[PDB]
């Protein structure tokens, strides 16, 4: 069941870019799998670059670890940084030069909504604390949908609004303390935000939480490696109850336990 973050364990490497278009990029599988696809389907993105459009997909996990895609889905419109996610059959991701999040039903290769995510900053505004336009974060975990983002309102504040999968509506909204330029990056498990407090370090930590059931903010000291020394994208998958991270060409996994 669910519980705080207590611990993280070490990042196991399961594939590695070959060229310098995925030394940033985004990885992820969906933890509400639909039909076609299974709880195997992987997808990867490579986001160096400003036209970035092919999503690799592959069918089961010895493919995304060893093989070619087993198919590519060319994006209707160029996508930005390294935020995206995978939910209910659909990727969710963010217009380049945009505060626009497009829903993206990937067994139609239709876009099914979009939503301007109000007072959003975008393009380099808000950005975690390695740059790469990070300004708006999509987020999964046991409940459903959220981004993460901030806005001049909120002083540049972590803000994160529960989204409606279907039509990408905000339902509700919480803001944080904390400044999103001064983290690495985040990711919500059970309804707790948490930061990770560099992404250059192999000594970082896991080091605020924001609880969206009670309101309270904490700071906490759990070990997280960054096994090398840059990474773009760190994300929760409720399903396989483990982060998903990018980290300089690396796709990586981290275990996790819960109290
Ligand atoms: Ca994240
Ligand atoms: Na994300």
């Amino acid at each position: 069941g669910c519980g705080e973050l207590v611990w993280v364990g070490e990042p196991l490497t399961l594939r590695t870019a070959e060229t310098i278009t995925g030394k940033y990029g985004v990885w992820m599988r969906d933890p509400k799998p639909t039909y076609p696809y299974t709880q195997e389907t992987t997808w990867r993105i490579d986001t160096v670059g400003t036209d970035v459009r092919q999503v690799f997909e592959y069918d089961l996990i010895s493919q995304f670890m060893q093989g070619y895609p087993s198919k590519v889905h060319i994006l209707p419109r160029p996508l930005e940084s390294t935020g995206a996610v995978v939910y209910s059959g659909s990727l969710y991701f963010q217009g380049a030069e945009s505060r626009t999040v497009i829903r993206y039903e990937l067994n139609t290769e239709t876009v099914k909504a979009e939503k301007e995510i109000p007072g959003a900053g975008y393009h380099g505004q808000f950005p975690y604390s390695w740059g790469g336009y990070t300004d708006i974060d999509l987020a999964v975990d046991e409940a459903g949908l959220w981004v993460i983002y901030s806005t001049d309102e909120a002083k540049g504040a972590i803000v994160l609004s529960k989204l409606n999968p279907e039509n990408l509506e905000l339902e509700q909204t919480w803001e944080t303390n904390i400044r999103k330029q001064s983290v690495a990056n985040a990711f919500i498990i059970c309804g707790t935000l948490y930061t990770v407090s560099s992404y250059t370090s192999a000594d970082a930590t896991v080091n605020f939480a924001y609880d969206t059931g009670t309101g309270i903010s904490k700071t906490l000291t759990i070990p997280f490696k960054n096994r090398y020394k840059y990474s773009s994208m760190i994300d929760y998958n409720p399903l396989e109850k483990k982060l998903f991270a990018w980290d300089n060409l690396n796709m990586v996994t981290y275990d996790i336990r819960l109290s």
